[PDB]
C-alpha cells in the first residue's frame, strides 16, 4: 500500500512517545468498503489521558515562548510534510472512512491549508491601545494563548478537522490533547507522525485514542484543560457544553446541520443542478453542511427533477480506490438504518421515490442514490439530518414562505440558493437562519472564511481571522502614569 | 425622596406595560444601613417571563430593522437621562444597595457611559470581504444580532451591570429580558422607565422581578433566548452554563474573583497604598475585582502595613447618605457571615488581626475594615471570594515566587501590581493568569476596554469594541459568479 | 432675518478672537438669486495666516493633552449646536450660496453628522501590539495627531465641507486653520461662531478669510503646517500638491470629477429617473459628484429619454427662500458662462437640445435645466466637469463598452448604475475606476464610508473610519527585553 | 565566482526580456573596496522606461485577475529561491556596494522576509461591510490595487529596498517598473533574475537601470502609473513629489533622518554602548535610521564615554569579504568628504576628536570610526545626515532638554533611547516626534511592524499590514434595495 510505510500508525502519541493502552486493550478499524481488518489503534482511557493532559500542560510555556515565526516555521514543515505525502494519506483515509480517492486528495489539500493559514495567522495576533479614559492613564489588550486545549474529531473529514482545530490552537501557543473518531483514527495518528518530522516538539500535540466517554470524561473534567474543540452530533455537544460548566471552560462546537437548498424561477439551472449534485452527494452525503432539503420553486421544479435525475444516474458506486467512482460506502450499517428511515417516514406521508430507494446490490454500507419528490414540510427529512445520498424534493411557490420553511428548524449552519436578481439575493441572503449561506454555488469550503452555526447548530468559528480567537484570551492592561 | 417620584418603580416592565405579578405576591426590598422597608417588587414565575420572552421576540424583526443611526438616537436619549436624573439614580441606589452617594453617582456615570459607548458602537459593526479561493467565487462575512437576550444581574452593581449588557444587545439590533437582584431591583427599574422615556420601544427591553429559580429556569429553558449574560457568583455561572447547553445558547459570564495586589521592592509605596486601599474597600469589598490578596516584597513588606494602617485608619463607616462616609454597610447578614468565617478560618490556622477583626458597634450589616498577616496559601480568604472588606497580607522574596502564587487558583479575573522597572512590568504582566491586569492603579474600571475573566472566572468580555460581538452572529456567504 | 443674529460674523477668527484684516481690507458678499450685498469679510493675507498658524501651533499641546472623552464632549456640544440653530444655518447659506432651503437644511444634518461621527471616533484610535520578530522584543504602534493642520474648502457645500475636515482633525487631537471659499465664508464663520459656544479653545479651530493665493501661499509655506486638506479644481489641486512637496507635507485632495450614469436594459427604468433627477440637479449640478454623463442602454434609451424629460418638468427654478424652489440660481456668471461655453461646443459639434438650453428668463444666475442628445465623445460636456443643469445623453450597446467608456478619463471620483442581474452588478462595480459607486441609487451621501477618489480625482479618504487616518501619524515603537 | 553564474546580470529587464539600451551605452559598476570594475549595465533612457511601462500596464489585468493564493504561490516561490541562493546573492551584494558579508547575508534574509509577508498579507486584504444610513441601503468598502507601481531604490540596501516595494506592490495586484541605484544595481537584477524563475509573468516586475532623471522623469510624467515609491535624499523626494502633482499620483517617501540616541542616567550602560554599536556603525553607518546624535546624561556622560571607546575597538576596517571584518568602504568619495566635511566644522565649532578622525590607510572610500565630543548644537552634524561612521556625543541636563533637542530638527524618522523606569518610557517615548522609537534597543528592523517617517523624513509606511495600504484604492459602494 504505502510509499511511506511509517505514515500507518497503530499506536497513540504522548508526549513524543508512541504507545499502547496501559491494559493492552486495541479497538479494530476496518475498512467500509468491504469489512476487512485494516488494523488497531489503543483502547485507551481516563490514565492514558490525564498522562496526556499532563504532557501538553509541562510543553507549554517553551512553547508558548517562543517567536510566531518558530511556530510558523515548525507549522509550515507540517504543511509541507502533508503536501509531500499527499498520495499516501489519501489512500489511507479512502481505506478507513471510504470516500472517493479524488476526493481524499481534496481533504488533504484541504486540510493542510488550515496549517498554513493558521502559520500566517499566528504571526499577525494584534493587541490593541485603546484612548484612555484619564490623561494619567494608559490602555493595552493583548491576546494570549488559552492554554491546553482539547480537541474531539469525528470520521466524516478525518484529516481536515484535525487541522481546522490544531492549526488554530499551535499557532495561537495552546498545547492540545486530541481524541479522534475510533472509526477513523489512522489519518490523525498520520497527522501526528508528521508533527513530529515537523518539529512540532514532545507533549504539544497529543493524539489518544478510545471509546467515546473514557477518553471524553478526562478531557471535560480535567481542570487543565481549558478549552474544548468539539465536532459530531448535536446531543453529544449539549453533553460536552454541560460537563465543560464545572470548569467554565470555553467551548467551540460544530454541531447538526439540515442545510436548505433553495431553487428559485429566476436561477440558472444547470448551475443549479450541478450545485445540488456537488452539495448533496459529496461524501455520500456524510457532510455536516451537505444539502438536506431541496426547494424548488413552482415554475421550475418540474425541469430541476428532470435534470437532476438525468444528473444522478452518472454517480459511479463502488470501492473508493477504484477508477471512476464518485460514492463510497456509508461509515457503518447505523447510518444505511437512518437513511432508510427518512425513506420511509417520507412515503407514509405521501413521497414517492423517483429513483434509488433501497440499499445497494453490494450491500454492506453501500446505498443507492435516492430522489424523494412531493416531499411535505412535515417528514423527519424536514427537521433531521439525514447523512446519506439522498435528495428530497421540498416544492415552494413563494419566497417569504420559502425563508419561513427553511428557518423552522432548530438547525443553522450552511444553506444554498441561487438566483440571480441582485435584490432578492439580498433579502434571502440576510433573512437564513444560518452561520454559511452559498449563494450560486454548491461549493463554499476554504480555509479564509469563518465556517460554523448559529443556534443548535454550534459556537465559535473556525478558519479565517476570526479562528484563532476562540483560542486566546484578551487581556486589558491599565497603566497609571 | 426623590426630585422625579416616577423613577422610583414597585412594578416590572414587560412589553411596554408596568405590571405585578400575576398572583400578585411581591417582594420587600430593606434598607442594608438599618433594615427599614423601602418597598417592594413584584415577585414574577415562569409565566411572566415566558410572556416577556414573547414580548422581546415580538419586538425584534422592527428594532432589528432600524437603521444603525436610529437606534443610536434612543441610546443616547437613555444615556442622556441617565445623567440628567443622576443624583436621584444615585440616591435610589445608596438607599437599596448601600454604598456612598459619591460612589453611588460614580456608578450612574460608569453604567451611563455602556449605553453611550454602545449607542456608538452600533454604527460601527463591520462586516468583511475577503479575497477568493477562486476566480468566479466571492466572500462577505456580516454580523447581525444574535436575537432574543436573557440576562441576570447582581446586587453589587445594580446600575452598571444592567448597562453593560443591555447596552450592546440593544445596539447589537437584539431585544432583552432583564432579570435584576431581589435585593436592589429599584435601580434597574428606574433605568426600565428611563428607557421608555428614551423611545425604546415596548418588548425591547423588559425587566423581570422574582424568585432566582423560577425566572432563571424559564430563561435558560425557553428556546427563543439564545442568548444569555449573566454576573455572579461562580456556582450559579456553573449551574446557568450546564442548563443553557440544552439549546446551545451563546453564554456570557462574569464570575468569581480572588485578585492578587502584588507590591515590588521597587513600587512607589504611597502610590501602591493609595491603589489598595481603593481597590480593596469600594463598595466595602463587595467587587469581583477588589484586591483579595495583598501581596508585599519583603524589603518593603514592614513599610507598607505600616503605611496602609495609617490610610485605613481614616475610613469612615457609616450610612452611605450622610457625608464623609466611605465605608457602608454590606449587603445582608449572610454577607457578613462568609467574612466572619474567612476571618475565623485563617485565625484558626495561625493568622493574625493588625486591625479590625469583628463586625461593627452599629451592628446589623456593619464590618470592620480587617487586615491579617501569617495567612497560609490554604486559608479560605486565600482560596475563594471574600466579597468583604478583609485583606490578608503576604510577604514574597522575588518575582517567581509571587507569579505562582498569585497564578495558583481556578480564578482569573483582576490582578494589580506595583513596580517601575520596564522589564519587570512586562514579565509579571504577561505572566498572570487574568483577564484584567492594573499596573501601578487600582482602578481600572471604564467603558472601552474588555473586562472579564479567564479560567474559572468567567466567558466573554464587557465593555470595549470586543463587548458587542457577544450579542452578534457571524454569517458567512459565498457568491458564485 | 435670524433667529439668533451673532451667527451672521463678518469677521475672522483667529486665536479666540474676532478680527478684521490688519489693513481693514474686506471681500464683499453677494446673493446669487439677485446680487445684493449680503455683508462683507476681511481680505486677509500672510500675516494674519501666519498669526493663524502660530496660534493653532500655541494650543495643539494643551488640546492634544485631552482624554478622547473630553474632547468628544466640546465636539458633541458644537454637533448639539449646530442642529439646535438648524433654521438659521440653513438661512444664512441658501443667501449666500443659493440651493434651496431644504436643501441647505440637508446639507446642515449631513455638515453635522461629521462632528457627531468623528467626536465618537477619536476614543477610537487603535494603536496595535504586534507578534515580536525576536523573543526578547516587543512591538507596539501607537497613532498620534500629525500636528497643525490647513484646510481650503469650496463654496458648493458651505458647511459640509468644513466639517469634513475639522471634524476628524480636532478628534485626531490636531488643531487647524481654515480658509473658507470667498463667495461662502459665512456659513464657515457661523460654525466657528458655535465652536467659541461649544467650548473649542482659542487657536484650536481657526477662520481665515482672504484671497485665494494670499493665505493659501502662506499655508502650503509654512513648515509647522504638516497636514493640507483641499477641495476644489483639479488645477488648484495640483498647484497646492507642488507646493507642500517642500515640506513633504501629508496632503488630503477631493478633486474634480465627470461622473458616468448608466442605466442598463434590466434597470427599473422609474428608479434610475428618480436617481438621475437626483444625481444631476442636486445644488443644479454644482457638486463633485453629480451624474455628468447619461449612458442609457440601446433597449430602453428612448422609454429612458421620454420619462426623465417628463419628471425635470416638476423642477421649479427660483430664489431658494421661495416655497417648492428645488432649483437656485448658480453661484456666479462664470458658472453660467461655462454652461454656455458646453452646450454651444456640443451644438456645433452636431448636438441637439431636448429641453430647456438657454439663460432662464430672470437671467443673473439662473439657467434652465437642460438635456442633450446626438453629443459626440469629444464634446467638452463629455470630457470635463459641467457643474450646471446639463444633462447629455448617450446611447450605449452592450457592458464592456461602456465600462470602457466611463473609464475613459482622468477623473475618477463617482460613478453610477442601475441593474438588477447579480452578476452584472459586480463585474461592472468591480470594473468600474473610482472611488465611490452607487449602484441602484442616485443618493450616496452619509458620513460613515469612505467618501474620495481615485487617478486625478484626488488623495485620501472623507467620512468613515479612513477619515481620520489622514489626520494621524503612525509610530512604530520596538521594546527590547 | 558565483556558484550560480546566471544571477550575475548586464541587461535590464522589460516585459520578460533581458536588453540593453536602445544605443548601447552602459554605465560602468565598481567594486568600492579597491575601485575594480565589476561589470556594466544599460543607460537606460525614457523609450525604454515607457516600453516599460507599457509593459506593466498590459500584464496588469492578468496579474490582478489571479486569486490571492496562486500571486502568493508566485511570491512565495521567490522567497525561496532568495533564500536558496543567498550566499551568492550576499557576495554579490558585498561586492557592489561594501558592506560585510555577514551584514549582506543579514540584508538577503530581511529582503526575503518581505516577500514572504506580502505573499501571506495579499490573501488578506480586507474590505467592509458598515451599517446602513438608511434601511434600504448597504454599504460595501472593497480594495483594489491601483495599478501600474514605480518605485526607486538607494544604494545602500540593494536587496531589501527592492522588496519592501514589491512585495506589497505585486501582493496587492498591482504590476512595478523598479529603477534601482547606479551604483549597486546588480542585487536588483538578480531579484529579478530570481522573480522569473519562480513564475512572474512577464511584465510584472519591470527592472530598468539608467542614470537618475533620464528614467525618473519618465516614471513620473507618464499618466500610467499611479504610485510612486521612493527612498532617497530629501531633496530628490521633494523633487519626486512635484513631478508627481500633475497627475496627482499616490506617493510613498522615506527620506533623510538624523536620529538621535539618547542614554538616561538610570539606563543599563552596557546595552546602550551595545546598542549604539550597532545602531551607528551597521553599514559603516550608511544606513537612514543610523544613530547620528549621542545625547547622555550628565551623570552617565563619562562612563558611557569610556565604555564606547573601548568598544569601538572591537570594529575591524576591511574588504568586505574578508574574515572579521565589521566596517567595509564608503560608497563613494562624495561620502568620504561629507564625513571629513562634518569632521572639520565640528572641529571648528570647538569639538574635539576622541579616537579615530580620518581617513583610513587604506584611502580610496576607508574611513575610521570616530567619536567626536564637546559637540555643540550648531554643529552641522547636529542639523545633517553624515552617512558614514561617526559618533557624536552631545550632554543633556534633563528630560525636558533632551526632547526639545532631539525633536528640535526637521526629520521625524528613526530615534533611540535607553532608560528603564516606567513612566519615563512613556513620557519620553510619547514626545519624539518620529515615526519610529526603538527603547533600550539599538536594532528595530523587521518585515511586521510598520517603517516610515513624520515630517519631512517621508510620507507612507514600509512593512506590516499597513504597509499595502499604500499599493489598494478603496471603493465605496452603495447599494440601493
Ligand atoms: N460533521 C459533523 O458535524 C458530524 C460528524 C459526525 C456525526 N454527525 C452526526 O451524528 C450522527 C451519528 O452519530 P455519530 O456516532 O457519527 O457521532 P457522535 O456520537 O456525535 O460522535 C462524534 C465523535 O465524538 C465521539 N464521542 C461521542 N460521545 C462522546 C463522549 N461522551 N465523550 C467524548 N467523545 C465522544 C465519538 O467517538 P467514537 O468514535 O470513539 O465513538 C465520535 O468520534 C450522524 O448521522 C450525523 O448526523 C455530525
Ligand atoms: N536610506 C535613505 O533614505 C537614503 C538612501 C540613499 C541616500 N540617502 C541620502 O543621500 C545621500 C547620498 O546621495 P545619493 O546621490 O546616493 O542620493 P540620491 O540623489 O537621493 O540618490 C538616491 C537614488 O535615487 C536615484 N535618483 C536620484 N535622482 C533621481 C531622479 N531625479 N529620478 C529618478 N531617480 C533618481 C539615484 O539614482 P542613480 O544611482 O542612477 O544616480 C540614486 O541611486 C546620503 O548621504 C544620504 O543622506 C538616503
Amino acid at each position: 500500500k504505502l510509499n511511506d510505510s511509517n505514515l500507518f500508525r497503530q499506536q497513540a502519541l504522548i508526549n513524543g512517545e508512541w504507545l499502547d493502552a496501559n491494559n493492552g486493550e486495541a479497538i479494530d478499524v476496518t475498512n467500509p468498503a468491504n469489512g476487512d481488518k485494516l488494523g488497531s489503534v489503543p483502547k485507551m482511557g481516563a490514565d492514558e489521558t490525564r498522562a496526556a493532559i499532563d504532557a501538553a500542560n509541562r510543553a507549554l510555556p517553551a512553547w508558548r515562548a517562543l517567536t510566531a515565526k518558530e511556530r510558523a516555521t515548525i507549522l509550515r514543515n507540517w504543511f509541507n510534510l502533508m503536501m509531500e505525502h499527499q498520495d499516501d494519506l489519501a489512500r489511507l483515509m479512502t481505506l478507513e472512512q471510504g470516500k472517493p480517492l479524488a476526493e481524499a486528495k481534496g481533504e488533504i489539500s484541504y486540510a493542510a491549508s488550515f496549517i498554513e493559514w493558521f502559520a500566517e495567522e499566528g504571526k499577525r495576533i494584534y493587541g490593541d491601545t485603546i484612548p484612555g479614559h484619564q490623561a494619567d492613564k494608559r490602555l493595552i489588550v493583548i491576546k494570549q494563548p488559552i492554554g491546553v486545549t482539547a480537541a474531539i474529531t469525528p470520521w466524516n473529514f478525518p484529516a481536515a478537522m484535525i487541522t481546522r482545530k490544531a492549526g488554530p490552537a499551535l499557532a495561537a501557543g495552546c498545547t492540545m490533547v486530541l481524541k479522534p473518531a475510533s472509526q477513523t483514527p489512522f489519518s490523525a495518528l498520520a497527522l501526528a507522525e508528521l508533527a513530529i518530522r515537523a518539529g512540532v516538539p514532545a507533549g504539544v500535540f497529543n493524539v489518544v485514542t478510545g471509546s467515546a466517554g473514557a477518553v471524553g470524561n478526562e478531557l471535560t473534567s480535567n481542570p487543565l484543560v481549558r478549552k474544548l474543540s468539539f465536532t459530531g452530533s448535536t446531543e453529544i455537544g449539549r453533553q460536552l457544553m454541560e460537563q465543560c460548566a464545572k470548569d467554565i471552560k470555553k467551548v467551540s462546537l460544530e454541531l447538526g446541520g439540515n442545510a436548505p437548498f433553495i431553487v428559485f424561477d429566476d436561477a440558472d439551472l444547470d448551475k443549479a443542478v450541478e450545485g445540488a449534485l456537488a452539495s448533496k452527494f459529496r461524501n455520500a452525503g456524510q457532510t455536516c453542511v451537505c444539502a438536506n432539503r431541496l426547494y424548488v420553486q413552482d415554475g421550475v421544479y418540474d425541469r430541476f427533477a428532470e435534470k437532476l435525475q438525468q444528473a444522478m444516474s452518472k454517480l459511479h458506486i463502488g470501492d473508493g480506490l477504484d477508477n471512476g467512482v464518485t460514492i463510497g460506502p456509508l461509515i457503518d450499517e447505523k447510518a444505511v438504518a437512518k437513511v432508510e428511515e427518512h425513506i420511509a417516514d417520507a412515503l407514509e406521508k405521501g413521497a414517492r421515490v423517483v429513483c434509488g430507494g433501497k440499499a445497494h446490490e453490494r450491500g454492506g454500507n453501500f446505498f443507492q442514490p435516492t430522489i424523494l419528490v412531493d416531499v411535505p414540510a412535515n417528514a423527519k427529512v424536514s427537521k433531521e439530518e439525514t447523512f446519506g445520498p439522498l435528495a428530497p424534493l421540498f416544492r415552494f411557490k413563494d419566497e417569504a414562505d420559502v425563508i419561513a420553511q427553511a428557518n423552522d428548524t432548530e438547525f443553522g449552519l450552511a444553506a444554498y440558493f441561487y438566483a440571480r436578481d441582485l435584490s432578492r439575493v439580498f433579502r434571502v441572503g440576510e433573512a437564513l437562519e444560518y452561520g454559511i449561506v452559498g449563494i450560486n454555488t454548491g461549493i463554499i469550503s476554504n480555509e479564509v472564511a469563518p465556517f460554523g452555526g448559529i443556534k443548535a447548530s454550534g459556537l465559535g468559528r473556525e478558519g479565517s481571522k476570526y479562528g484563532i480567537e476562540d483560542y486566546l484570551e484578551i487581556k486589558y492592561m491599565c497603566i497609571g502614569l
